[PDB]
């Protein structure tokens, strides 16, 4: 048993809810929250901008030190950093950004990072301002992630479409 409430069960291991991931993280304080990161860990908008704002920019300060030491992530890659006031850890995962012309086949590689963690609170990778079809992102999630993932879908309208179209 875990602290996640009000989720619809899609599969053995994947759950979904219409919720703001920031407000969900603040309430649950999960072991892992996933950020929809870019390779530079520049948290300007969407999940990354909203999560970073909720940390009072401490996520960005930590991220800048990480990049200064290690250089950029790979598209499809990840790093584990602090969760600040939102979670124990933040798993920064880089899905392909369609609005930059990145290979959508890298979405499966992105979701494979989740398998290194037993339980996660996450957004749909490559959705929103990353430009991919969220229905596709949910299919790749279900077909790739084997650990227990709690998906927060910010947009009410999209949530209802994801559930009502789910195979
Ligand atoms: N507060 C906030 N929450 C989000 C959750 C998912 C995607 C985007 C966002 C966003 O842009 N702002």
């Amino acid at each position: 048993v875990n602290s996640f409430s009000g989720y619809l069960k899609l599969t053995d291991n994947v759950y979904i809810k219409n919720a703001d991931i920031v407000e969900e993280a603040k309430k649950v304080k999960p072991t892992v929250v996933v950020n929809a990161a870019n390779v530079y860990l520049k948290h300007g908008g969407g999940v990354a901008g909203a999560l970073n704002k909720a940390t009072n920019n401490a996520m960005q300060v930590e991220s800048d030190d990480y990049i200064a030491t290690n250089g950029p992530l790979k598209v499809g890659g990840s790093c584990v950093l602090s969760g600040h006031n939102l979670a124990k850890h933040c798993l920064h995962v880089v899905g392909p950004n369609v609005n930059k012309g990145e290979d959508i086949q890298l979405l499966k590689s992105a979701y494979e990072n989740f398998n290194q963690h037993e339980v996660l609170l996450a957004p749909l990778l490559s959705a929103g301002i990353f430009g991919a079809d969220p229905i596709h992102s949910l299919r790749v999630c279900v077909d790739t992630v084997r650990t227990n993932v709690y998906l927060a879908v910010f947009d009410k309208n999209l949530y209802d479409k994801l559930v009502s179209s789910f195979l």
